[PDB]
């Protein structure tokens, strides 16, 4: 019943936004007793916390699937980035949830990026130690790479459904290699 | 001047209480102007978000140009401008809530802000590419990569903490930029 509440919430919030979606809509669409909502969630905004945790987990597994079978950390970045943009395109209906989280639950919005950065920092520190990538604060470098991904996702996937041309995809690979390769 | 009092009052109130809780009565009282005047300048409350975002865009871009006008090397414009952005973002930090709620309440002006910035950015970058200063790639895509970095770094190092970047991190960021952009 918890899971049904969660799945119903995701579809409704993505559709109508947060403020328009009542607990009633959610429990109605989920097909559970209205009372159970309040047991699992003191306030309506507490639902966002578990939603963003699931998205964070799914996005990371998705990307990990494509990055764990790869050689160069520089390949990891190039492929990882490409795959994030594909992922964002598959999940573009849901981006409204993330926008709403930044308004109504800023702590979980921060959590999402900080959790992603924590995972990313480890991987980049290992490549630094091999001499594979530029030796710099690896948290800082994670935010640089995440910031790039987020903004391209907005411009080329959310605000346009063009995606990137082949020429832009080659330019972006060149940007990333040039940034990361020790001179 | 009435218009300027209304705008200043709105900025302060929206930053403090959010957009939904700020009434036109609050705005015009804080402003010290006749209530009905608001409706002469703005059809709706939402229309004053558009004007606020325009003013912040102009003023951010004026501030940065001020530091970057004096530098011939585009590589230096990018290092310095990034630093100056973090300083501006620190100074205007309490206002960032306005931008967050603009994404929900006026998404066309939120997008406009980034598109306008990239428009100005794109011109400066293709100039540098011509002279062989920087890597020859799609200059709008490059804009969005650099804007993306700037935005995520402001979030992590200015809005989510008030620590800022260390001196070492600042040099690391300089290197990241120089590495990305130099063929
Ligand atoms: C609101 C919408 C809009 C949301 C829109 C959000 C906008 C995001 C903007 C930023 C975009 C990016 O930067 S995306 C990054 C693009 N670049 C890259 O991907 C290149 C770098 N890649 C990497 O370093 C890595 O691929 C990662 C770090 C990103 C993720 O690796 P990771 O996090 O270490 O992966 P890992 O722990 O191994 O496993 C991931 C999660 O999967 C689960 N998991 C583990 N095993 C299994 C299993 N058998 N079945 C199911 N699930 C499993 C775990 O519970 C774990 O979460 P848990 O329970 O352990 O916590
Ligand atoms: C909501 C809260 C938070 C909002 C939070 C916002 C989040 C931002 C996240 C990303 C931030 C970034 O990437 S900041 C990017 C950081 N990087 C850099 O700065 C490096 C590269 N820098 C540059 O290339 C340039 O410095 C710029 C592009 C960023 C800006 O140059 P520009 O856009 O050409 O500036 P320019 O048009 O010449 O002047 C800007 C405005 O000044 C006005 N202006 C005013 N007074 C004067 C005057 N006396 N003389 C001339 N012009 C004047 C003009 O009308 C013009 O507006 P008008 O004619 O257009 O009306």
């Amino acid at each position: 019943s918890l899971n049904k509440i969660l799945d119903a919430s995701v579809e409704l919030i993505a559709d109508k936004g947060f403020l328009s979606t009542s607990i009633n809509d959610i429990t109605s669409k989920a097909g559970v007793a209205y009372g159970l909502f309040y047991f699992y969630f003191k306030s309506k905004h507490d639902i966002l916390d578990e939603i963003i945790r699931q998205f964070n987990r799914n996005m990371r597994y998705y990307l990990k699937t494509y990055t764990q079978n790869l050689d160069s950390r520089i390949d990891v970045e190039k492929v990882g980035m490409k795959k994030f943009l594909e992922w964002m395109n598959e999940n573009k209906k849901y981006y409204k949830i993330f926008i709403e989280t930044q308004v109504h639950r800023p702590d979980i919005y921060k959590w999402h990026f900080m959790k992603l950065a924590e995972r990313y920092t480890t991987g980049l520190s290992e490549a630094m130690r091999r001499g594979e990538i530029i030796n710099v604060d690896p948290e800082l470098l994670s935010y640089v790479l995440i910031g790039i991904a987020h903004m391209l996702g907005k411009r080329y996937v959310l605000w346009s459904n063009s995606g990137l041309t082949l020429k832009q995809q080659r330019d972006l690979d060149l940007i990333i290699e040039n940034m990361l390769t020790p001179r």
